[PDB]
């Protein structure tokens, strides 16, 4: 019509721009210049807007958009309108079926690079070179909820990237901890009907918190090592960019000679690992059920590109045996301290998708998409998962075509004599569609495998046995893992997890399903299972506290690796801070806070009781990005209150309760000269307290303080302190 | 590898040549400088074959495309086969639904160009410049049987053309004959129930011969019209290259002033009007089911490209009640005598498609498809096609993208708000999915109704009435018409119709459904009423005898445009002549018939005993293209027979067949110096028959008189002749 | 209404009638009196015709089922008629994929007794037992053409039948030769490929008189068994009733010790074997492209009842 | 449709009708109807035209439109009294 206001105000620019700065955008849009192979590939499939006619999807311009074709102007509608009838059908067939399970989850663009060549333990190109980079597409996802939950829900993580290399597409679809709950894929519509909404009422959304989870949990001990690692804080990550990744399963790697190296897959966050804190999360999943997902867009936008390093633990083929457990059991993880982690390339994830049902929904990843230089192993979990994202693919994307879709396609060649199924893009003129053919000259043909660019062989495993429906023996022991677990865990993550336990079994119903675990928590570790008791008033037997001890993991009793925490690896870069302002905020604090924040690449918010802007002490006019109830603590990692007229504000009991949720959630807090009255909220002493930063002014040492804290994430020590405060 | 033979007989020329010189081949292979606007945007699409190695879908190379994974060669199938089951899972995939009605049909590219800018009548874009060259795809097609049914079967024919203009795709859906069957949209699946197989059973394929057919007609007296069609020749055309197509809906032409003009639409054959006779058509589903389709396929690879005329019949809007028919009735026709086609445009199709199933499987054809400068009309079947070819593709083409299926693309720029759907290919960069908006400065934009370049805005016609659901009494009147197209047959056509009707209704059970059907044609003319009751057993009544004929239409008794014969317009280019051989032919013969055929593009082949080649007499090596049995005289216009040595053929079972065929089927035979032996098998006196071409040798007189027979299509004095040979 | 004749000749008789006698009918209305499990449970979801008005599918009863809803009795047709959409609608959505193979296929039901209780070979509970009846669908079928292909190509014929048993339906999918063309399935959709309408053109129809076909055939020498079977007369049978049936494979008999027995399974035409010549094969695609279809459904109405050992 | 995966949504069980459903209608994806009716389409003889259109009147009768006088032109136009 001309409807943008004159100043070019709703278009954000071009350029890199902290969060809140700008409206969001397309990625394409909002980083052009970005681009990789894959990008590259997809701008066949683009469409602009922008000076152009408004057309049905048959391309003819509409003229009144805004109207059915009636008989008279307060007539029937007639049955000739055929706008309203593609317009109203596209509409009404927007919808495919959500993914069975992951169906929540949030993607991005970004490439891969290897280190060095690994062509001495493989012949996987991708690995060959490390001038050689591999375009990627990651989608990091929630398990349970439907695509419509909440984020920040307590679930595993899905970490799932797309590798799109010149010799195929290699999918590594993984979790955020190194073990799955069952042991063989047949059990996987138990366990997962048994978590998801029970089916009478569809009830509860996102939550492992019901009856029906804890009653399989209780009749399956395989599931202990998992959900160990679900109660821990490692089930409500910071963000995407804040967790490990891990393939789980022992696969294969295949050197050009045909050696095979077992390995497993391991992503590290280079900004660290960090996580929620429950009641955080929880709140969180009411006040913006959106974070992780919006909090990755805006990293991207921001330059704080997600980075993670590739790290593979190598096992050679005589060692299979040498464990205490199976290497083919996914309940199983191995111990960095028995073999450690080799770093093999770098990832960074650097431009948003253009739209999302496009690119994210309609992304297809599946374990079972290999390529030669790796391969399988006979894990009865793994071995299932083949069969299943193949087939399931064919319903959610609509047909056998699916590899089509753009987001899908190989960037290398493909070609083959598999022909028609719905939606088929490619039109082939091959004169045959079988092989061998003579009347093609039996093109395109088969390729021996060899070094480079052969093709794909399986590995010549031996397999020696009878047609059984059994589980290894091998397989038949549940509790040693899990201990090694609790055992490597910091004091406070302990206490995260038997609260996680408390909280979960809570919820349960049906008391005997409580006390059933409770027996299974003292077949792991007495502490444990005795916190938990306590929790839900209910007194272990004699029986059960003497129950003994699993025994330690091939001679380990803890591994520091398995800590969230225990060695500190605080990134600051990408995180925000709270900034409450008053309306006469001393100029001098600020300029101080917001340069020693941005020096650092941390990002802030201006918070106040409404919207618009204040003035400060000097008449600079500060813009507000939100109100307090509007972007509360949840969404911050710190709080800094400058000085100024603080009676402005010392009386909203907003502003209060941002600083009791703050520090309920063990935050670092700043306060800056009078800003020190808002002590007495949170019952601080005189003196002070080690996690509140104090000064008269915002100067000197006040924001290097206040930055050590953010890197430490959050104040451990402040824990006894909050058990008191109402909030 | 080193499969084809190094002589290269594996791959066809990539130049014209005639039917059966050389393996047929994908269009884009056999003509790859015969292009189009369309023909140049479907290569983004094209994958070729050639020099590529064998992969799956995600692009990885395979090894060995002969097995299995094994465990042992002699061993189970292991899930792990990602390769096998990825090929087998496309291939379990491959079928779509069928359409509805029309699931028979054989399809070709071409191009249409004005005459002269019709825009005093039209702002069509298409129509304005004889400069303007529109890319088409066109699909001829059956109605009732499966896309597996045969082609000369007795039905109506579809006649579907896409008009890929710069302001839309207008899809021109007719069939090849003037009207339909029924007058409002809501009795189709009545009458497509009745004519398709029975649904007990699902016999018959491809016929109208059964009993709920001829019950419904029997009903339903408006479905007479079409029915005399059907049981003429029209109903067996020779070829897609030789029938009428018509639009049969009065639609409107608007132009730029806003005057509407009343319209129908007629593509001409410029090949002329053909049909089979019923016998040779029966014959022919048994031996060809794919006749039609090869001979559509095979003419285009030969340069003999299927053309056909556009034409309007035009009425202005004051004269919408000037005839004793009601213009918005689909089972009336507008007789040329009348109202004259105005010759329009000529449209060409010049290649066939690269792969069956892309191409013409998924096109999706739907009248409702227009463009600014035209527009529809009250017709109540038009008015509900409307409503169903949109629904009907939801379906057959798995969701409400299928105009980003490569056939159903615009040439021309599309932009709307329309998103995601199953299979969605476009990824949207709109900052905005809705209008109006500001954040995009509500691109896409609206455009007003105009001269050119104009957004759609429908004719205001006023509408005045009830809400009622009402046949017009206007449209009640069924008789007429169908007198009027019987009086305009010639006597051989009446007989054909005559024998349509009692072949037909002989295979009908109930004999009762017989008899109201010969009553419904007393209604209609007592002359076929009775012809087709004495083929019966049924006796007409006093009554019957005395049913007043339905008076004139306008005061035409006949319009010799409704005959296919009565006004010459024929045509040899692309003819088929058999020629029959011996083991020694007079090789002069053979020169003199070559020469000639070849001058008026008439094709031959070269039909003996066995495959192989015979010597002419002076050790010429002729080829033989096939024997007599394996390509009868029903796949040929004519027979000659040259001289030589005749006792090698003339007691020949299936030479002599080969000629008594032939001669039932009123094909001109012509017979050369000792070829005249052959005159006894079909009884032929000394002194000639007309129809029969002989004389010493086959010289340039000889060769002149079997032209003009084949100009002449068939030799329909011969009819009351073939009564006495058992063929 | 009146629409029916008086003398009621639009009924065929609910009795057996030989060929061309009655006009053919529903199973259950030509021949009520039959009856098997299978065919009894089925009765839930039968319905029937007679005495009732029609309507929507969601029950309501329709006026007048000639006609759109327009504004004027030659007016436009209104959005508002969701009769009309509806009947439309379904009509529109009729048509499912046709099978990818054997998609050309005619099917009765019927019964199964074993002469004996094979409980010494197999512990299958629908041989335990000669008084144990097992209902059966039987569909027989071409293998290359569409539905809507003809019947009497030269083609391997498809003998599939669905034992409803009380321990599980049992599916013995079978053709009517005692081999396949090919020996890993791997290779199944490259031979399906070459013998199914060539990819360019989709011709030709229910034929593998084709190039495609013969290349691959000559490129791989396992085919040429299966192959000689269907250049011989098995492959024009005269109808379902006089050809053979085989499992083809090597399955296992378990028997309750738990010891395997090879077996490999046969269906013997109790009518005897039969077949037609080419050149009659081929006019009769033409003449009658429906003609084992209705030989099956006739012989069965007229209570020559297909039988099979 | 889509959502429901074809046209026989109303034979899922939660909406199906309780009262009687005849018609004419056939086939489509997941059909639990087994239909006896020789006919599928009417008018028909064979069947004696059932299932019957039905008059409309006061009870158990056909469904009619009310008879709404519509006057005015094809337009793509909102009612200046929506404004
Ligand atoms: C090691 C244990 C497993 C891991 C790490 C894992 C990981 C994942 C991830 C990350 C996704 C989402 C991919 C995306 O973002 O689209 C996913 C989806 C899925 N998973 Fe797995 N999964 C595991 C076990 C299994 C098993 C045992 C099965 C079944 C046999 C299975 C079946 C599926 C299916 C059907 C989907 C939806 C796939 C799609 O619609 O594209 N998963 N899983
Ligand atoms: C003047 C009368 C009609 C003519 C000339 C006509 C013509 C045609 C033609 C030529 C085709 C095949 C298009 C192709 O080759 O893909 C076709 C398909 C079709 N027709 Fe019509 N038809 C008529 C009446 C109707 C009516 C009254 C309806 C429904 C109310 C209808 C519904 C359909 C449907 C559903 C298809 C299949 C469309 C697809 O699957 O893409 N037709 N028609
Ligand atoms: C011993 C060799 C084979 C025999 C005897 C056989 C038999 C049959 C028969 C009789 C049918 C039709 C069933 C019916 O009437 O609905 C059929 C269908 C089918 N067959 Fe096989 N076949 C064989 C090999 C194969 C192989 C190797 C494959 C794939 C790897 C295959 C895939 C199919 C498929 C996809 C269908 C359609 C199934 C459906 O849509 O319900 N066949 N086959």
């Amino acid at each position: 019509d001309s409807l943008a206001p004159e100043d070019g105000s709703h278009r954000p620019a071009a350029e890199p721009t902290p969060p809140g700065a700008q409206p969001t955008a397309p990625g394409s849009l909002k980083a052009p210049d970005t681009r990789n192979e894959k990008l590259n590939s997809l701008e066949d499939v683009r469409k602009g807007s922008e000076n152009y006619a408004l057309t049905t999807n048959q391309g003819v311009r509409i003229a009144d958009d805004q109207n059915s074709l009636r008989a008279g102007s307060r007539g029937p509608t007639l049955l000739e309108d055929f706008i309203l009838r593609e317009k109203i059908t596209h509409f009404d067939h927007e919808r495919i079926p959500e993914r069975i399970v992951h169906a929540r989850g949030s993607a991005a663009h970004g490439y891969f690079q290897p280190y060095k060549s690994l062509s001495d333990i493989t012949k996987a190109d991708f690995l060959s070179d490390p001038n050689k980079i591999t375009p990627v597409f990651v989608r990091f996802s929630t398990v349970q909820g439907g695509a419509g939950s909440a984020d920040t829900v307590r679930n595993i993580r899905g970490f799932a990237t797309k590798f799109y290399t010149e010799e195929g597409i290699f999918d590594l679809v993984g979790n955020n901890t190194p073990i799955f709950f069952i042991q063989d894929a047949h059990k996987f519509p138990d366990f997962v009907h048994a978590v998801k909404p029970e089916p009478h009422w569809a009830i509860p959304q996102g939550q492992s918190a019901h009856d029906t989870f804890w009653d399989y949990v209780s009749l399956q001990p395989e599931t202990l090592h998992n959900v160990m690692w679900a109660m821990s804080d490692r089930g409500i990550p910071r963000s995407y960019r804040t967790m490990e990744g891990f393939g789980i399963h022992t696969f294969r790697l295949i050197n050009a000679e045909g050696k095979a190296t077992f390995v497993r897959f391991h992503w590290k966050p280079l900004a660290g690992k960090a996580s929620l804190v429950w009641d955080e999360a929880q709140k969180l999943t009411g006040r913006d059920p959106d974070f992780h997902r919006r909090e990755l867009w805006e990293a991207i936008e921001a330059g704080d590109f997600p980075e993670y390093e590739l790290g593979f633990q190598l096992i050679p083929e005589e060692d299979e045996f040498k464990f205490d457990f199976d290497l083919l059991d996914p309940t199983k993880l191995i111990p960095e301290e028995l073999v450690p982690v080799q770093r093999v390339g770098k990832m960074v994830l650097n431009r948003n998708p253009d739209n999302f049902f496009a690119e994210n929904e309609q992304a297809a990843f599946h374990p079972g998409h290999i390529v030669p230089g790796l391969d399988f192993t006979n894990d009865p979990l793994l071995q299932g998962r083949l069969f299943s994202y193949t087939d399931t693919q064919i319903s959610r994307l609509g047909g056998p075509n699916f590899h089509e879709i753009p987001i899908n396609r190989p960037t290398c060649p493909y070609h083959n004599f598999q022909r028609d199924g719905m939606h088929r893009m490619g039109i082939d003129t091959n004169p045959a569609n079988y092989e061998p053919n003579s009347i093609n000259d039996n093109w395109p043909r088969e390729t021996p495998p060899g070094p480079k660019r052969g093709g794909f062989e399986s590995y010549q495993e031996r397999v020696e046995g009878n047609k059984v429906r059994e589980r290894s023996p091998s397989f038949g022991e549940y509790y040693s893992h899990p201990r090694l677990f609790w055992l490597s865990q910091t004091p406070f993550e302990q206490r995260h997890i038997v609260d996680g336990f408390s909280f979960e079994l809570s919820k349960v119903v049906r008391p005997y399903i409580r006390e059933r675990v409770v027996d299974q928590l003292a077949h792991i570790d007495l502490t444990l299972a005795q916190a938990v008791a306590k929790n839900l008033g209910i007194e272990l037997t004699d029986d059960q506290l003497n129950i003994t001890p699993p025994p330690d993991v091939n001679g380990l009793k803890k591994d520091p690796s398995l800590s969230l925490y225990a060695i500190p690896d605080g990134d600051v870069k990408g995180r925000v801070v709270a900034i409450l302002l008053n309306d006469e905020v001393r100029s001098a604090d600020l300029l101080a806070i917001l340069k020693a924040l941005k020096a650092k690449g941390v990002h802030a918010k201006l918070l106040y009781s409404r919207m618009g802007e204040v003035t400060a002490d000097d008449g600079t006019v500060l813009p507000i990005a939100a109100t307090f109830a509007g972007a509360p603590s949840l969404t911050v990692d710190a709080v800094i209150v400058p000085c100024g007229n603080i009676a402005d504000i010392a009386d909203n009991g907003d502003a209060n309760y941002y600083l009791m949720e703050a520090y309920k959630h063990l935050k670092p807090i700043a306060l800056a000269g009078d800003a020190r009255k808002f002590k007495a909220t949170i019952k601080i002493a005189d003196q002070g307290e080690e996690g509140i930063v104090e000064a008269d002014s915002a100067d000197g040492s006040f924001m290097d303080e206040l930055l050590t804290l953010m890197a430490a994430h959050r104040v451990w020590s402040r824990i006894p302190k909050i058990d008191k405060i109402p909030a």
